[PDB]
């Protein structure tokens, strides 16, 4: 729809900061689309990854970190609040300890930092979703 | 580029039948951007698939088919003839056991009929590229 996808935005992020999208998958569940958002040091795609998100649309989640190349320990969450067919909302909160993800309003993820946010340059929403909404917060010093 | 992604077409085939495929990823492969080509019993996404052929570039290739409803026996290759950054041709060639897949011109992966190719009625080739050619041959009776 929308948005160009894969998508790519230069970002700064500290703790108050949030990343908020909205999209569809370009699937049904049965088919298993992906949904994938990476939090880059650096605006080249081969850029090292503080927070990896990548959903298997119906089946599972999984979040790492890529650190000088190499992905690091690869955590699993069975959790899946998307639904099949629909539009979904995607907040990613920036809190003191870790990223908290939303899912349509409900806490349904988190993922402890490893590297600081403030290394983040650049945010990548791809795989198999259309994309209607991106924003990152910038009010907070 | 050129073709829409997700590309569907409807399709009929059988023994002597080929489809080719040029297309590009849209990731390095580090990024692991996949590639997916299903071959389907009817025009509906939703629908069973007879042969199942996904790529995650620079790691695996899994086949499988989906029947009723559930996918079936996955198998799975480590072969990787694709090139990181490059354009790809894939061809798939119904033989009378078997589909063979070539990249590049060469002979890459095969994988038994479960179902007649008689089946099939229309081919889906989506996720992580782009795509300039697609081509069914049908010359053959």
């Amino acid at each position: 729809s929308l948005l160009p996808v894969p998508y790519t935005e230069a970002a700064s992020l500290s703790t108050g900061s949030t990343v908020t999208i909205k999209g569809r998958p370009l699937a049904c569940f049965l088919n298993e689309p992906y949904l994938q958002v990476d939090f880059h040091t650096e605006m080249k795609e081969e850029s090292d990854i503080v927070f990896h998100f990548q959903v298997c649309f119906g089946r599972r989640v999984v979040m790492n970190s890529r650190e000088y190349g190499a992905w690091a320990q690869q955590v699993e969450s069975k959790n899946m609040p998307f639904q099949d067919g629909q539009e979904f909302e995607l907040s990613i909160s920036v809190l003191p300890d870790k990223y908290q993800v939303m899912v349509n309003g409900q806490s349904s993820y988190t993922f402890d930092h490893r590297i600081k946010p403030e290394a983040v340059k650049m945010v990548q929403v791809w795989r198999d979703i259309s994309l209607t909404k991106f924003n990152v917060s910038y009010l907070k010093r």
